[PDB]
């Protein structure tokens, strides 16, 4: 098991410090998650740890990260280690993994579009439903089955996409975070059939597409026309999922 992101690092963090999307899709992810005081919640794809960790700092009880990538876990750890945190992590590829506890809560953001086939794809939305208590959820962030790059490029928002090669019944999409020097990375676009045949499959009987919330402040502090590529073309979606 290889990881992309062991040569990314800490350039991670810098786009997120940098990218116009970020405090868009970070909005977007908490107005779906809400209150987590008191519940015990995992943090899939989770890379240094960002959200779990704010997660930590809202109220949560019990908070474990799992990254495919040794070298962003090890970022994870000395994070924790910095602000004195109670966040465990794991270094495990989430499509082959064994259930690590019965959580509330299941956070994903950047998790599925790494999945490089439907079959692995199928596998993690299986293991998040072994990973959740009956009365929990999933919360995701993804990308939207329905980008097409024909409809405009997202570098100005901080993901400059490369191309769109067909991969399987989907899109492979060769990227790199704006950052300097740029960060390559690679992801998929799989179709919404495929990820709600995904989500039944799993044992998931509700779902909800969420899409990003732009809001009055952000278009005030950018240009007019700024934000049109990313409301009419989105990359990106969030998904809840419930037993
Ligand atoms: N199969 C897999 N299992 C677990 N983590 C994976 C994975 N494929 C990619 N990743 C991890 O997914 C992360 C995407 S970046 C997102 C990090 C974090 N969720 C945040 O939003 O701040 C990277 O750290 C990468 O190593
Ligand atoms: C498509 N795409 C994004 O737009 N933003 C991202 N931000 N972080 C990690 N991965 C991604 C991604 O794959």
């Amino acid at each position: 098991t290889t990881a992309r992101y062991d040569s990314i690092g800490g350039l991670f963090e810098d786009f997120t410090q940098s990218a116009a999307q970020r405090a868009i899709e970070v909005r977007t992810i908490f107005h779906m998650i809400g209150d987590v005081s008191g519940k015990s919640v995992l943090d899939l794809a989770c890379g240094f740890g960002f959200f779990g960790r704010e997660i930590y700092r809202r109220g949560a009880a019990k908070v474990v990260g799992v990254d495919i990538s040794e070298k962003m876990i090890e970022l994870a750890r000395e994070e924790s280690r910095k602000y004195g945190d109670p966040l465990e992590f794991h270094v495990r590829d989430v499509a082959n993994m064994e259930p690590l506890g019965q959580f509330d809560l299941v956070n994903a953001a950047w998790l599925f579009n790494y999945a490089d086939s439907v079959e692995n794809l199928r596998k993690m939305f299986k293991v998040v439903r072994a990973s959740l208590k009956p009365d929990g959820k999933l919360v995701a962030y993804t990308v939207d089955p329905d980008f097409s790059l024909a409809k405009g490029n997202f570098a100005k928002y901080g993901v400059n996409v490369l191309n769109e090669r067909a991969w399987g019944p989907g899109y492979r999409h060769d990227a790199e975070f704006v950052t300097d020097p740029p960060s390559q990375f690679s992801f998929y676009r799989w179709s919404r059939a495929d990820y709600e045949s995904a989500i039944a499959d799993a044992g998931f009987s509700h779902f909800e597409w969420q899409k990003p919330l732009l809001e009055a402040d952000d278009i005030a502090t950018h240009p007019p026309g700024f934000w049109d590529v990313f409301q009419n073309n989105c990359l990106q979606t969030g998904l809840v999922c419930k037993p």
